């Protein structure tokens, strides 16, 4: 109803704390996730002080109305959180303990430069706006920050959930505001990617390469082109789940490299057939024997160079 | 309006019970499901006692306001439940009878190690938070727990719906809480999977294997590569549904084994043609004669070993 | 405000009636549909009887509040209905007339044993709970049950919309309840399935069979395997719509039969080539000539037997 | 608060009008579209009359409450419209002006007998129910019916938006009601369907037909079968957008014709090879030469006949 | 709740300014996007002026009630905005400062004529409605127009965010109306489209063109038709992330030209074989060696013509 008047000019400090209960629905393309947690607040209000002995009580309980509650808002949320007050209590000296449970949908960008083996950081921002009569700043209560042991994300491993103690103060629309940053660090579970994507791709590439041990043109054409079709199908399957980015990723580089290898293999088969038709089997044999060793070695070297370039 | 005052120090016991009406929309990828049921509560409040003869009635009826109702919440839910009050009744001694119908969406992890033939357990958690003046604990009323005869889940057989009668008491946010566990056990209906997935795969594999009775290189290449493409399409269709897990499952192992078999078949065809083109037909005949028996036997042994290793 | 007291022991009867306006969005996979209709209720209340001559009116109008209105609920709904009251009228003798318009989503199982040519029956259940002082039952008013001539479902034909007059009375949660059943009978529009699915599949099967008039092994292999791939694509397209069931259907049986036929055709082609290579070009000719007649006759007999089994 | 009393028996007249602002999301399969428009009403209430000279004003503004506003509903909507009141004004003689902005989702059937080149009419129905003391009818005010110049429908051309002047008075649920019809006429933009769907299909068909200038059986088999597979893929793509209908459309007829043509082409290739193997080259040459001319002419004639049938 | 006093004859001017916070969910299918931003207002009221020394205060803080605030809405929104008032303050003069936060779903047309390399402009329209007693106009405050540094859209770059100073005044529904225009210029990030789309397509086309260096008819048929199948599959891959619009875009022209080139290549191969089978090798050799040069040059010239036509 009315913010507590200051003594002389001191600001009002509000202690915050978030306790995660459930987190779920991490969408890569939409770059969002949903959360379910507690919100804890604590400040000072001398007007509500009382004598414990006179009143015969040690804790008083107030309804959300008929009491001043600061307005805390999340910055990067799609809609205002749906919340419900759990409990409000007042201490004899004037300290107020506030608790509520909410749910919200949070927007946060993701970095996909190492997509199969990447780690991400998700941010939650709290802000408060100063009133025309009092200045309000935020702080962090280290005891009230935490998460449940049952919190799970489908496909991710949760590492930590901390908060930066120092807030950021800035002027927005001729008023002063304070901001807090809560960080949740997660890592991707990449085990399922190996036997479901990587190994079949290598098998198909080897089946394509086995055409350097034959001399029949039609069989070579069939092998190479059909393996190319299989590669296109796998590429569609993989790309349906990876969002478009303005930079170069590991997976895209590997896929482009495989396309280039298929093109060069077709070129080699055509060259060998053309040489053999003109009655020059010696050059064709030399080229084929050279390619048999040239292709895997260059593939391995290029893969090693790419790994050093993206993880070094 | 105010919790009942204790006689001397005793905690308040609230008897609960859930009666299922509808359960539906089990999402394997999101690991969620939707529920629709009754919620029953009963506690003791001596402030509402009355004299039957003086009043002339047997049971009174109050509105949800101007009466104290304990705050019960679900832990693993996406949002607060949609509630409505059905009936409130008070006995002459003071016992209160409460009834309510709700609906919610519940989060619960799943285990996919035996995906076609797996059985799951779904959990619902009830919690109550103690007030600053009284201690509250939960209890189970066995005569109020059950389900309808028409409760059906598309694709699952429902086996039982019970509750663990021992609650868990702990501290959180400087208060004591009590939690209850309700367990629903289901089994997947695996009949449709056999003639839709398992047998076409075997027929395609046998069609691929029929290439050990031939000597034409082009026909063998066409057979094997076309069957491989069909296998890839089937694998994509299967994987569209099953999610990604940090552990190996039965279906993934089988699919990887089939990929390995196709690779070895291509190698065998290439080796046979290479040996024949060098005017060594006896060795090629010996190798293909061995392969005709070697492939199905090793396949059968591999599936027997995998089935023992995953289900025993 | 309070249920009307009885005379001695008579129960309270409520006359119901549902008039369909819009029914739409029948999902086969979820087995749900959406409805929009009118709900009519009528009962007796002697506490509201008035003298028409004194009042000067033939009918009195009341608000939804300030008058006791029984609570009627739908059993098989995902959420509570969204309703708005249209009018309330009271006759001088005390009979109360009620009206409202609602919209809800109804859960109802379906049977797919004859999927292309099946018929269904959708159920809507109405229930009422007895108050402690009065016992309430339900009755059907045949003069207020019907549907608009413009009620249309996409892909279905509507036959009738009736109600079962006899209510089912039982006990639930220490109270007596009455239940009514409204049945909507529909049939499927199967014309679009024939030229879109059935005929192309037969054409592809005949194209596959055309290989019994040829002796070129490579051409036969190409024909049979490519037609198998086309069959797989069509099967995936069909399977995207029909959900999984714990029993066998007509379409699944036909698809499995086609897979078996393709396998046998591949075996026959391989056998003919093998016998020709061994320099016995008479048994191969006999087998091919036999198969030319054997395949269509067996296909026709099997289709007749399956059609008799599923629709007889 | 109460319907105005008549002079002797005349019905109350309400004048309506709809001004379109937005129209979007026209779903072919669901047969729904979304709207955003102003709603205008005007009636007569003599009890609100005042003398402007004594009052000192020319227009009096009333809150939506404490005044009688007629209940107007939309018949073919999924849910009740979401609206807010804009302005209410009363003329000195008693005439009331009312304005409101709403949004709704409408249901309307569609016709697909000429799917690429079809024209549709969308209906919006307004209804009102008579009260027990007064009779209400609806009229049309042509000065308040129209649409914005920024109204755009993705894929359609908006032609006109009018209202049928004569309402439909009928008795429903023992009460007389009046209904109005608003019609919006749209036409489909078919240009993008030509180069994206139509011409590639012709190119693939001609590629299939080019096999009448060769005598190599394997090449002809490969050509025809692979082009059939490509046709199947397009057909799936095209079908994934057009809903199933209980009648026959133009596109389905063309697609079935293409399937028939592929079947007959395969038959011709088989016949030619069989005749050539039997040392009868003259008949095979004559048949191939005849087919070279026969196929395109019959295709063109069938297309002309179908176009005449579906557009004449 | 009183409109500000009109001093002689003058309209009321309101200074508006929108400060962006979040932008997300830009759907090209429905041409919609969600926004989250501030809204600043400022106008004048004679009565609210108060003496500073008499009160010993600088600025007051009025509730939404007991004060008059102009109603301002957005033309292009599916539903009304969800707003919560943040701060209302009054200077020592009659000037009032108003602030609020809102979220909305905006409808704005999109253009994809240059789809990969296109730029779009998003519009937000602010409108105030005049009352029967006072005229209202809208102004623009440049110090309140801004955009956060953390505003991001998935796959787009944000160029600028300004407003058009000049309103548009027009009469609608017998009332004078004023409008404002806020424009947000964006451009699409096209880097990822080169290695994902452009280069694989070129590789496939070159693989198809490699058939001008061979004589084997079967190999040429296999190459060209299988590359056509790969082209159709990659068309599916491209179309999976392209809005379904009735447009004549750059991509559609490219794909149609590719289809034409495939058709002409098939025609050339057929002509070469047909000439060769009649013992005219010189003409076939000449045609092949001419096509080797003709195809790429014509392809490049057509590409240049299309690029100059669409981007000129
Ligand atoms: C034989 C071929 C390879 C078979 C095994 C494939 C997987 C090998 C790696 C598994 C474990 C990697 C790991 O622990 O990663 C952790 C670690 C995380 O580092 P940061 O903390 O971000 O620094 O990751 C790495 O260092 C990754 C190093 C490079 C891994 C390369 C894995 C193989 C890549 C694909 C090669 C073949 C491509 C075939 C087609 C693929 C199409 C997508
Ligand atoms: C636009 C650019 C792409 C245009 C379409 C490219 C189609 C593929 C080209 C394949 C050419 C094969 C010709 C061939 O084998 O020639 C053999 C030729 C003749 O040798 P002699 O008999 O001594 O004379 O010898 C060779 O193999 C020379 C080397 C040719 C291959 C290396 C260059 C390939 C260039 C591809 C460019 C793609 C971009
Ligand atoms: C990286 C590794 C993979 C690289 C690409 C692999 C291509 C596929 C391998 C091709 C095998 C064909 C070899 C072949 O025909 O050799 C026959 C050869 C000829 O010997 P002589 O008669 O003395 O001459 O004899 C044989 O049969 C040898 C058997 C070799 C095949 C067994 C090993 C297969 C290799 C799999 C690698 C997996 C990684
Ligand atoms: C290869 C040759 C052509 C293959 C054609 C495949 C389709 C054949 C399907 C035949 C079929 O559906 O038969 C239906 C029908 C059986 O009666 P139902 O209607 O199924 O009985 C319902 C009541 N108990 O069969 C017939 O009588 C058809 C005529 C058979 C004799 C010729
Ligand atoms: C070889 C050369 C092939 C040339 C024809 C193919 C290119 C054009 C095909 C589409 C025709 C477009 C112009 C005609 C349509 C038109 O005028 O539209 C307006 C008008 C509005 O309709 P109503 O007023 O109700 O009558 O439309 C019509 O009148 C349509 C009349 C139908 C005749 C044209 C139909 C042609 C389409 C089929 C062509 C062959 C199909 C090939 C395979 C297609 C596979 C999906
Ligand atoms: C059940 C219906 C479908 C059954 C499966 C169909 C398989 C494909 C049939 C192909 C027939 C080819 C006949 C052939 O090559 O021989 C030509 C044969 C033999 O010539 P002579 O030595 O003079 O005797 O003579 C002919 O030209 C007969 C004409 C056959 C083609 C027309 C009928 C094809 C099938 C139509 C029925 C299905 C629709
Ligand atoms: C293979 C050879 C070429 C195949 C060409 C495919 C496309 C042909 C489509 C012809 C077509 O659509 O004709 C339309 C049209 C029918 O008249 P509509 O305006 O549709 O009907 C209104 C009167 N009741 O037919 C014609 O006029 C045919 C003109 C073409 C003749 C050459
Ligand atoms: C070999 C080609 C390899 C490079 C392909 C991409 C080249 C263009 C990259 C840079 C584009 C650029 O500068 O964009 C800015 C600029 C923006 O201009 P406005 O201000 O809107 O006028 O873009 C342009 O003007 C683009 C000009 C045309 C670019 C054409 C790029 C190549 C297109 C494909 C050609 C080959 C087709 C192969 C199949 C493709 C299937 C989709
Ligand atoms: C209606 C349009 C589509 C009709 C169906 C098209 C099927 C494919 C056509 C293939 C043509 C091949 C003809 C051929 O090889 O003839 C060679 C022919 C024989 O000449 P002589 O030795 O004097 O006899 O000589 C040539 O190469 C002439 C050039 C003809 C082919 C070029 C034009 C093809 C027309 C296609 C139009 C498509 C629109
Ligand atoms: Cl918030
Ligand atoms: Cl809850
Ligand atoms: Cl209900
Ligand atoms: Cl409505
Ligand atoms: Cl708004």
């Amino acid at each position: 109803v009315s913010p507590p008047p200051p003594i002389a000019d001191e600001p009002l400090t509000v202690n915050t704390g978030i306790y995660l209960i459930e987190c779920y629905s991490l969408d890569d393309k939409a770059e969002t996730f949903k959360v379910n947690a507690f919100l804890s607040l604590s400040w000072k209000d001398r007007r509500l002080a009382f004598d414990p002995v006179r009143s015969g009580v040690r804790v008083k309980t107030y309804e959300p109305e008929a009491i001043w509650i600061p307005e805390i808002r999340f910055v990067n949320v799609e809609n205002a959180r749906d919340a419900d007050v759990v409990d409000i209590s007042v201490s004899p000296d004037g300290t107020v303990q506030y608790l509520e449970r909410f749910s919200a949908r949070v927007l946060s960008p993701l970095d996909f430069r190492r997509y199969p083996f990447d780690s991400q950081t998700l941010h939650i921002y709290l802000i408060v706006r100063s009133v025309d009569t009092r200045n309000i700043v935020l702080a962090v209560d280290l005891e009230k920050v935490g998460k449940n042991d049952d919190v799970f994300l489908t496909g991710w491993d949760i590492e930590s959930f901390t908060a930066v103690v120092k807030p950021a103060n800035f002027a927005l629309e001729d008023r002063l505001e304070s901001k807090l940053d809560y960080q949740l660090r997660i890592s991707r579970q990449y085990f399922s990617y190996i036997p479901n994507i990587i190994l079949p791709m290598l098998f198909i590439l080897f089946i394509s390469w086995t055409a350097f041990w034959s001399t029949s043109y039609e069989a070579n054409v069939t092998l190479v082109v059909s393996t190319l079709i299989a590669h296109i199908a796998f590429n569609i399957l993989v790309e349906t789940n990876l969002p478009k980015t303005p930079y170069m990723t590991y997976t895209g580089a590997i896929i482009f490299m495989i396309y280039l290898f298929y093109f060069v293999a077709v070129i080699e088969v055509t060259v060998q057939h053309y040489l053999k038709v003109e009655s020059q089997p010696a050059r064709a044999a030399s080229i084929t024997r050279a390619s048999r060793i040239a292709f895997p070695v260059v593939f391995l070297l290029a893969n090693i160079i790419l790994a050093f370039l993206f993880f070094g």
